[PDB]
């Protein structure tokens, strides 16, 4: 296919085909007006706000602010999953057992009764005039995207009718079929490198093949040539993403964007712990791809209590997400507080997180480092 880089920096208003990651808990609104002020897209994630739209709007407009006018060039991130199923009454008791036992075994004291929700699905807005897609669609923010899968089409296509551009999170080839199909404007093509939770729409899915980055650029990308689709989205690729030579190697399948969300996490505009940080100056562990934080398989790098927490957990005995985040977020907080800190925390990163820390804090430092060829 024709590269799309031209076409994408004209749509989106931009200088480089350059997509900072929408990063729960990780990323800030500094962060990303930083890198829409540089010339690429800051992104907001957005995951925890479906059902409260005064805060999209006033995080927008705090993006604005810091921007310095109301473009509005940024991606706003919503979660789409699957919501918790009902009946699952055995499971949910059985792991706050498990977890009464870990606060035994920390010394700290356990009070948890209940395996509390974290936040909505935006898969539960199945009205379009829904306050929240009436509200997305007044703001007219460039784009929005979902991961975990997609809301109902009604829904999609009135945020279309608006100009914003939608983009989804594909992991496998089957799963871009379905994007084309509900006519997406854009796909992000999410490696099994990438930090952070995986995007497929079937969690945890057994048969999940796994795929590389590189290789589902390739596998996507003939299947375009192949079959003569003739207005493919643009393809956005994701995952172990970290330097000039990564960018050029996938934007030489004539793809539109990279979006990189490891190589954010030094800047000192990113939120993570001193613990993290020391991490990506002295790697010592590896990544591994989980269920047992959240529910759903998110890569983490690898530390003695999260591979206990993973082999201890048969994926038949975790909750459906976001309900075992409830338990692993209150341990962590729990942990701090009554002075045991970081041992029980999470520690989102790609695989390439060893080769992410570029000597440097500033977020305009790791940008120009990334885009010297563009
Ligand atoms: O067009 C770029 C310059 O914009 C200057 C003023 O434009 C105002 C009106 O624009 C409205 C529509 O613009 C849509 C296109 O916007 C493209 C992105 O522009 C974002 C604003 O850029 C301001 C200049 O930033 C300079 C680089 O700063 C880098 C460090 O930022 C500090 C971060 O905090
Ligand atoms: C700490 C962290 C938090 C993340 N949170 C989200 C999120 O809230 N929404 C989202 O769509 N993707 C999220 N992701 C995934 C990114 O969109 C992207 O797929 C990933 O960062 C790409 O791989 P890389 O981290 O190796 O660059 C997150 C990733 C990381 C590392």
């Amino acid at each position: 296919m024709r590269s799309q880089i031209q076409s994408f920096l004209k749509t989106f208003e931009v200088r480089y085909p350059i997509i900072q990651a929408p990063m729960a808990g990780a990323s800030t609104l500094e962060l990303a007006a930083t890198v829409t002020r540089l010339g690429g897209i800051g992104s907001i994630p957005m995951g925890s706000l479906s059902e409260k739209c005064d805060a999209i709007e006033t995080q927008l407009e705090n993006f604005d602010e810091l921007v310095g006018d109301s473009g509005r060039i940024v991606n706003l991130n919503f979660f789409a999953h699957k919501e918790p199923r009902s009946g699952r009454a055995d499971v949910n008791e059985e792991w706050l057992k498990k977890y009464d036992k870990i606060y035994g075994k920390a010394g700290i004291e356990f009070d948890k009764k209940e395996l509390k929700l974290l936040y909505p699905s935006f898969r539960s807005i199945v009205d379009p005039q829904h306050p929240t897609v009436r509200l997305l669609k007044n703001l007219k923010p460039k784009i929005v995207s979902f991961h975990f899968g997609l809301p109902h089409e009604a829904v999609i296509e009135s945020l279309q009718a608006s100009d914003i551009k939608i983009f989804v999170t594909v992991t496998n080839l089957q799963e871009f079929q379905q994007a084309y199909e509900s006519k997406l404007d854009g796909v992000v093509l999410q490696g099994w490198e990438a930090g952070g939770h995986r995007g497929n729409f079937k969690a945890n899915d057994v048969e999940d093949g796994q795929l590389k980055t590189l290789d589902l650029v390739s596998t996507i990308v003939d299947y375009i040539d192949s079959a003569s689709i003739s207005n493919p989205p643009f393809i956005i690729a994701a995952g172990g993403i970290h330097d000039d030579e990564s960018i050029k190697e996938l934007l030489q399948f004539n793809i539109a964007a990279v979006q990189l969300g490891t190589v954010w996490l030094p800047s000192s505009q990113a939120t993570i712990s001193p613990e993290h940080l020391k991490m990506f100056q002295s790697p010592k562990s590896d990544t591994m791809m989980t269920a047992a934080i959240s529910g759903r398989n998110l890569r983490t790098i690898s530390t003695p209590f999260l591979r206990d927490l993973h082999q201890s957990s048969p994926l038949a005995s975790i909750p459906d997400y976001p309900l075992p985040y409830d338990s692993f977020k209150s341990l962590a907080n729990d942990a701090k507080q009554s002075g045991k800190g970081p041992q029980y925390s999470a520690f989102l990163a790609g695989s390439n997180y060893h080769k992410s820390w570029k000597d440097t804090r500033s977020t305009e430092e790791i940008f120009s480092i990334l885009v010297q060829d563009l």
